[PDB]
């Protein structure tokens, strides 16, 4: 568990997302810090191409689970830190009920002293006046428990979870995530028993930021094995 030693205090984070949703190209940059000893993340994201052409909350899961707090007794189950500093690939499909889907490929790794999440996101088949292209999601985020399982075929982990996005008319739209992560390096990694990450998020704005942006605060704790 050498990689875990890189997480004993606050670590700078950079996030870069190159997006293309129904051919609408956009870019997001984020910066902040993670403190795995608390399970705490604080980041600010800006859209650098103008207005974000999808709702900010739909990007939260795409925009560093190595910052989860694993209780001492669960530390042998922390795949995410074990893969560091070389990092891991994280790939998802995210299917929005009765609407389109995102497919994402990211690398999460140390680049010098900074933990960097670099993502390409492709979305297709979104509906014109749907909740995504029509920005009908409330600017908020629910708590979710994300179950992690070891990959049965190839040195990584997988997860499947459904995010509940609140819609402006009081409905909820589910985003069904399939996730796979594999190590980038060739060194030993920890393959976990089944457990979950208890993930709380809060979204806000910076009154001084003129660009379209999202301030995110998260607290994430591993659980499910005692």
């Amino acid at each position: 568990s050498k990689g875990e030693e890189l997480f004993t205090g606050k670590v700078p984070i950079l996030v870069e997302l190159d997006g293309d949703v129904n051919g609408h190209k956009f870019s997001v940059s984020g910066e902040g810090e993670g403190d795995a000893t608390k399970g705490k993340l604080t980041l600010k994201f800006i859209c650098t191409t103008g207005k974000l052409p999808v709702p900010w909350p739909t990007l939260v899961t795409t925009l560093v689970q190595c910052f989860s707090r694993y209780p001492d007794h669960m530390k042998r189950h922390d795949f995410f830190k074990s893969a560091m500093p070389e990092g891991y690939v994280q790939e998802r499909t995210i299917s929005f009920k009765d609407d389109g889907n995102y497919k994402t490929r990211a690398e999460v790794k140390f680049e010098g002293d900074t933990l960097v999440n670099r993502i390409e996101l492709k979305g297709i088949d979104f509906k014109e006046d749907g909740n995504i292209l029509g920005h009908k999601l409330e600017y908020n985020y629910n708590s979710h428990n994300v179950y992690i399982t070891a990959d049965k075929q190839k040195n990584g982990i997988k997860a499947n979870f459904k995010i509940r996005h609140n819609i402006e008319d009081g409905s909820v739209q589910l985003a069904d995530h399939y996730q796979q992560n594999t190590p980038i390096g060739d060194g030993p990694v920890l393959l976990p028993d089944n457990h979950y990450l208890s993930t709380q998020s809060a979204l806000s704005k910076d009154p001084n930021e003129k660009r379209d942006h999202m301030v995110l605060k998260e607290f994430v704790t591993a659980a499910g094995i005692t």
